[PDB]
């Protein structure tokens, strides 16, 4: 059911901010803060933010149909990532490995 399914979410968000997985999870904890020096051009590359503050708060706002919709986010999240970085970027290989979190629990659901 999509009650349930949503309960796992949120449950799957909870621990991608687990301090298990902090070392490499702090960069997608909230917003990127595009004030920042070097991230002067993220909002020209990138037309949708996304982060885990923001995808724990449509949980609650009950903006997420399903587990595909909030899946969605959090693979959006992943790709702006991918997409505004360059491949060798520290944060793209923090990214890689939150992801492993992600794609290991929401593939077991
Ligand atoms: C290039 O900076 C980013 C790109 C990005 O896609 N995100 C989600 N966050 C950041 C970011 C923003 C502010 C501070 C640190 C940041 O990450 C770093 C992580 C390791 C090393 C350097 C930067």
């Amino acid at each position: 059911s999509h009650m349930e399914q949503l309960k796992c979410c949120s449950g799957i968000l909870k621990e991608m901010f687990a301090k298990k997985h902090a070392a490499y999870a702090w960069p997608f904890y909230k917003p990127v803060d595009v004030e920042a020096l070097g991230l002067h051009d993220y909002c020209d590359i990138i037309k949708h933010p996304m982060d885990m503050s923001t995808i724990k708060s449509k949980l609650e706002a009950r903006e997420y149909r399903d587990a595909q919709e909030f899946g969605a986010d959090v693979r959006l999240m992943f790709s702006n990532c991918y997409k505004y970085n360059p491949p060798d970027h520290e944060v793209v290989a923090m990214a890689r490995k939150l992801q492993d979190v992600f794609e290991m629990r929401f593939a077991k659901m």
